[PDB]
């Protein structure tokens, strides 16, 4: 069966990001600006559901897009009784509409929409299913992390449990601002590979593509800690709402 | 006697020759009409003229233009009193010029976006300006940490540099101290850098649009590996 | 000499002033109206600052010329100039407060002699009592493998100071060299000191009947980390 | 087996066309005389082939020949036992190629001064040799130590290359570990760099004279911003 | 953990094997016929250079899995296992030599638990011997900040070894994961070690009763200077 | 000329004599042996070789450089002779010919380096040997060439700051030395052009001398990839 083939890349890139980005840093660091509990929350790229899954387990309602109906099959399946609702769309253009208390991309995923204007579509339909006193969430690496070798092949190697592991290959174009990771999963007798490639956007470029899109950047913190945003800053966590 | 030691530094340091071979590549100059923003004393403006343009040099500091005028000679160049951030005249030119990093003394991004509007509103339909400009991942090889570099200025004098960044605020502060055997003069400009990227939105959201980049004056395309960001915006 | 110690201070009053250890030690101690020992007080910047928070000041300094320039500069402020080696203190007296700022404390050279300081600073502490060595993070000093490295600083309109650095991370050496210039003038001067790390000073401190109870990352009083670019330490009395 | 793996790195990391391109931008292929030497399974020599070029490929590993033969269908290309420190034949061509790095295989410099010779010797007048080389300093950047980078070769296999460099001896070793999710095969390579500068004194000892040098692929001339060295020799 | 012990003898046999230990040592103190302390011993692989050299060992280790190793690659070689905890040794023989291979100084993990290990050092060395830390200088576990860096290492024709290491500078802590693999296996294990500089170890060999009296800069027994990439400690007593 | 006055004190303070004096004495010796010291400038190589015993004739192109060697000569056997060291004329043998650190690189070319080696080996005794002091070329390379500033002290009342910049490509360094006291600034530059270990082996062959011994340092360590100097001892084929 042709599909079984994506169907493994989903479990590898589900075990991946299990691991090396557990949904509970988002949770933490959303939660120091805004009340979970009670509240709904439109997840955007959801994937399998890693950050999903931790918005619902600190009460929230979770409505979760993906484009990716493979991805969705994994979510509905590791649901359980979690209250995530899959849908399958296009984040640069939702069709349906209603608002939210928050808005949530995790880790890079705002980097996915890859053109700038691909990112302010994005942004406008943030904004377009925000609440008036709502607020959208963008956890990004610092894209100043990517440059750090000249845009050069580096790989590093993690353990996924005592019996699986994956090395990441990143290689970047600083004037594209292009950066692709190469996955390889592996047990004793098992290799996957899979990639995923981004374009990032600096947290001056997000500051004019929110103003386009009628959003304003209103905080900036630079870890899950909710320390703000320096020079030494090593991630960008983007606070939005709507203008 | 710091501006006499500013002219001076930006002589030597930053010449104009670069620039108008770097727009000559992409627009005649002997004949044409340009607009040079942010002229100071005149070096970039002077080496205009004497392509054979006919220069309109705007400058918002009255004792930088009185330098020029002293040093200007028989060159083609009205200077003008003026901020670029809110042009009030009504020429249009065949080309705009930014010498090396003025574009980032508008400080905020809104004050690049009026001066990037003024640009649009003084371009002729088939012109282009140019922003002449440090690649900005330049200003941060050291973490922002005080750095300094010792550069002759002929046999008499000397200029140390120090800078120093903040990466966040996208900040670059350059101080000058200008010696001679006896003589020792301090200035410091700060300015707000903007990456390609940023000016892409900002040309748009202003009504010009990056229509070619550079990576030197010698023409090479802008890669990763660029050290200068060259950028040719023309109306859309 | 008259003019090095001239420089000296110029530099110390610029690029580093009194107002950050003031504030640092006020975060974890009162100053006004305790009684502050400074150990190598210099030309006084960081005793005039300790005095302008209210506290009264000792200040101890083996160079007898950079004590004249504080007693030339001190005015009506509360510092008492005392000349000694802070290695062996000479009187008798206990404090609320003892400091020692930006990186006097790796100016006694050996480790014995930094043992033999703070034991010097635990008899000279009140019970309650806290000690503060204001540092630089020593991982600073090794950023370019020790090779020379100058950076220019203004220091005003009319002067400037270039401080050229070399380090040898075997020995745990700093050298620092202070060239002074103006229009007309030039002076120069240096300094060599032996750094010690947190680790080593915790082991220090436990030999001389000290406790490190606080390290902070800088002035403003977060916590020291691997991030952290100075190293704050706060003593007490075991 | 060894041999399988390594053609799968070559085939898949250095493919024989960038090689080409750059060949062709300085003399044509179509129809001519190609000498490949270090060969190995045909990378380089295929891609030449397939330009239009008769190729006679030397290498000195007999099981390497074994798959470029097996490998070669209808191509144009001899296959030839060789040791190119000392070629004990005497035909003479249009075109000498070295795949990436082959060069530095030759480690000490008398038996690249032989190479060169030897290259010399089979080369006809208006004839020209090509060094693909990475630029030596890209093997300094982390004083030698140790570093690896994983690559992915399909979807279903990967090469760990491993690479350790002593700068006094100019020796650069690769490891290469090839794996799929039930296979690991490992070998190395080991060589000895030489700068531009050697090999202008090389050649002139062997008879030849570095007439171009570019700084990749696509003509761009070798600067010191290049990051990789090809050489274009002809005989005096 | 028999897999584990397995591939833990193979990376320890092939990334540092003992003939480099027994040469540095050898230049301080001849080994044919001396008693040598080998503490941390492992599977054997620093014990049985040791023992080749002509030395009588008694290896330690806390491991009872890795001693079972160490037994059955015995042979004929002059080697006791024993099993015992290196921060507190109850058996009262002395050596002539006391060794640490590679990094294992570092295990004994707070200041107070490498004093302890110092202090029984001293009370198992004759009159007259010697002790030898095998270290990594700390340095080298702080470049790159601390941030996640892998480097794989052949293991013969047909195993290999990637290591993942990161640290902390602040607590001085340094994590190397080990994933050991062949064509069709994957065995992985970690070990987590706390460093100390040189300046450290003088300060808790003083506290023990031991002098640091001398330390080389690579197994060739070059001096320790700050381009130095391995600090190779020799300890006598008082 | 002013430039050639700061260019002894720089010389004087920031590459003494002693080191190359010692580096070469633990390769032979030099006392009442004879030395041809190349590109010797104001002679502060050629007067520490002196102070050795040796007896050194010492070659420069620059004649007020000579002018004031000889003026600071006083006791010392040291010969001052004007001359080109691409191609030496007079005919006279040696026990020792040294280049000061880093004057071989101002011999330009490759082929003016292969004709300065091809004199040094017309000049050399058999059984002498020849002395080049150099930075390793790595070290100019550290910062992609870009400009770097580093100021030293001269004293209490002098400093210099020495700016410098390389090509990588064409293997060339330029030094610009801007010499301050209270009231006085003296700028000047000097431009060379590196070769590497493996160059210079190829160049001594090809000239019929060959490289005998390299060292790291004065002390004499071994030439390893860490080592900073390139201290190379050549002989006669
Ligand atoms: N235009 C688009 N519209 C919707 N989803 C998109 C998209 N571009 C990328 N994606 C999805 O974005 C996801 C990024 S990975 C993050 C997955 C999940 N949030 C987690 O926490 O792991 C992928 O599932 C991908 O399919
Ligand atoms: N609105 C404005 N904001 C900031 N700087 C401005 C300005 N209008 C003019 N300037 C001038 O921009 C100049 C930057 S320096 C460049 C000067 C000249 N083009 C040369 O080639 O050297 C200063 O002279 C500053 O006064
Ligand atoms: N052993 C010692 N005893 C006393 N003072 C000493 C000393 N070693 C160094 N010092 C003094 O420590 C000072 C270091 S500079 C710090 C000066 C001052 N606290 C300021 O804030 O500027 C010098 O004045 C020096 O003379
Ligand atoms: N004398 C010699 N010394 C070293 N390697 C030699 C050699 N003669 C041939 N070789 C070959 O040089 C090759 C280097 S790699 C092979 C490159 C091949 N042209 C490709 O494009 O992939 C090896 O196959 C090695 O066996
Ligand atoms: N407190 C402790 N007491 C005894 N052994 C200890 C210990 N902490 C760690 N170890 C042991 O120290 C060893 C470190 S690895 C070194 C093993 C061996 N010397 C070799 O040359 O390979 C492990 O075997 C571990 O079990
Ligand atoms: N071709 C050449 N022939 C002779 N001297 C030369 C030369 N090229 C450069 N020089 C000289 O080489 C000298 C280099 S500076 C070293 C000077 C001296 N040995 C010392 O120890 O300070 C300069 O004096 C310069 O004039």
């Amino acid at each position: 069966d042709p599909s079984v083939y994506d169907e493994t890349a989903i479990e590898a890139y589900d075990l991946v990001s299990s691991m090396l980005s557990p949904g509970a840093g988002l949770v933490a660091w959303v939660s120091s600006h805004r009340p979970l509990d009670g509240r709904t929350v439109l997840d955007l790229g959801c994937g399998t559901g890693v950050s999903s899954f931790a918005l619902a387990e600190a009460g929230a309602r979770v409505v979760a897009v993906d484009a990716s109906r493979p991805s969705l099959d994994m979510l509905e399946k590791k649901r359980l009784d979690r209250d995530v609702e899959a849908v399958e769309g296009d984040f640069r253009d939702l069709t349906f509409d209603s608002t939210f208390d928050v808005v949530t991309m995790s880790r890079n995923t705002f980097f996915l929409a890859q053109e700038q204007e691909e990112k302010i579509a994005l942004l406008r339909g943030i904004a377009r299913h925000l609440k008036p006193g709502g607020a959208a969430f963008l956890d990004c690496t610092d894209p100043a992390e990517f440059q750090r070798a000249g845009g050069d092949a580096r790989s590093v190697t993690y353990p996924l449990g005592r019996d699986r592991m994956v090395t990441v290959t990143q290689t970047a174009d600083r004037a594209g601002q292009q950066i692709l990771s190469i996955f390889l999963v592996q047990g004793a007798t098992t290799l996957t590979a899979f990639h995923e490639q981004a374009t990032w956007a600096t947290l001056a470029e997000i500051r004019l593509m929110a103003r386009i899109a009628g959003l304003e950047v209103t905080g900036v913190d630079g870890s899950y800690a909710g320390e703000p945003y320096t020079a030494r800053s090593r991630e960008m966590l983007v606070v939005l709402e709507r203008q």
